[PDB]
């Protein structure tokens, strides 16, 4: 299973945003591609894709472009042909922070989506 695989496409499992913006850029195409093949045939295989923000805005603001963040992803997977019964699109705002620092290149880290696949 090259789900458990380190050197393979699908070890790569986040996409990352622009300042306020939820737009999936096209260098993760190859990404969501590889990742909704191995989903469509593995229809067992549940994944959830928690949307992330930096620190910069309310935590109401933040938890709604988290979730505009995961179902852009979702969407592309969708697109893609991936089963609605396999993907569920969750926000965690920015109440859990990968980077703690307080500048571009902390915050960058932060404006991420996450495809958490589940056991």
């Amino acid at each position: 299973d090259p789900l458990n695989d380190p050197n393979s496409p699908l070890a790569k499992r986040s996409v990352y945003f622009d300042f306020d913006s939820y737009s999936v850029q096209d260098q993760y195409q190859a990404l969501l591609q590889q990742h909704a093949q191995y989903l469509k045939s593995h229809p067992q295989r549940h994944i959830l894709i928690q949307g992330n923000t930096d620190e910069r805005g309310t935590s109401e603001y933040n938890l709604a472009l988290g979730q505009k963040r995961a179902e852009a992803v979702r969407r592309a997977l969708s697109l893609l042909g991936v089963g609605d019964a396999q993907m569920e699109a969750v926000s965690l705002g920015k109440e859990k922070p990968v980077a703690l620092g307080h500048d571009e290149a902390s915050w960058a880290q932060n404006r991420r989506a996450d495809l958490v696949y589940q056991q």
